[PDB]
């Protein structure tokens, strides 16, 4: 359970991050995919991309990369009370795209890396430490709702 400080921490460098969601997005699931490249394998549409410039130059993978970051974005908000957001979530990611938690966590990974290049004003350990926290909750209650839907993650 994170403090209020530990959410407000969050949420500060969160705030950063929208000034372009478009261009973090796109940061973030290319060292993602390079980082994990197993991880590219789920995305149908993008899949076949084989250089850091062919990501770039991917409107489809700059849209996944906006709508990742805005859903996560929304999760953030609730400061812990996102039971109704992670539904929808936890059910297309364990049935439709199957998504293990392995995954989770590295994109959990990504995430933490481009904030830490990023916004090293607003992203110092602390802040650093209570995105972790944040990034493990979300992580430990989509387990918990994979477990329910039946899939093993
Ligand atoms: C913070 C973690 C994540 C969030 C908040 C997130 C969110 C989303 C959202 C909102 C969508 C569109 C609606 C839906 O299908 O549920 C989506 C689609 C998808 N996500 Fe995620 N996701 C996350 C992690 C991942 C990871 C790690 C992968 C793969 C390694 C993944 C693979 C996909 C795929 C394959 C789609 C369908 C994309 C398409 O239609 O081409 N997601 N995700
Ligand atoms: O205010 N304690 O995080
Ligand atoms: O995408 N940088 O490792
Ligand atoms: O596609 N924006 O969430
Ligand atoms: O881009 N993960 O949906
Ligand atoms: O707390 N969300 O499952
Ligand atoms: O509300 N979940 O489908
Ligand atoms: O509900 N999963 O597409
Ligand atoms: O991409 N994680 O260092």
């Amino acid at each position: 359970v994170l403090s209020e400080g530990e959410w407000q921490l969050v949420l500060h460098v969160w705030a950063k991050v929208e000034a372009d969601v478009a261009g973090h997005g796109q940061d973030i699931l290319i060292r993602l995919f390079k980082s994990h490249p197993e991880t590219l394998e789920k995305f149908d549409r993008f899949k076949h991309l084989k250089t850091e410039a062919e990501m770039k130059a991917s409107e489809d993978l700059k849209k996944a990369g906006v709508t990742v970051l805005t859903a996560l974005g929304a999760i953030l908000k609730k400061k812990g009370h996102h039971e109704a957001e992670l539904k929808p979530l936890a059910q297309s990611h364990a049935t439709k795209h199957k998504i293990p938690i392995k995954y989770l966590e590295f994109i959990s990974e990504a995430i933490i890396h481009v904030l830490h290049s990023r916004h090293p004003g607003n992203f110092g350990a602390d802040a650093q430490g209570a995105m972790n926290k944040a990034l493990e909750l979300f992580r430990k209650d989509i387990a918990a709702k994979y477990k329910e839907l039946g899939y093993q993650g």
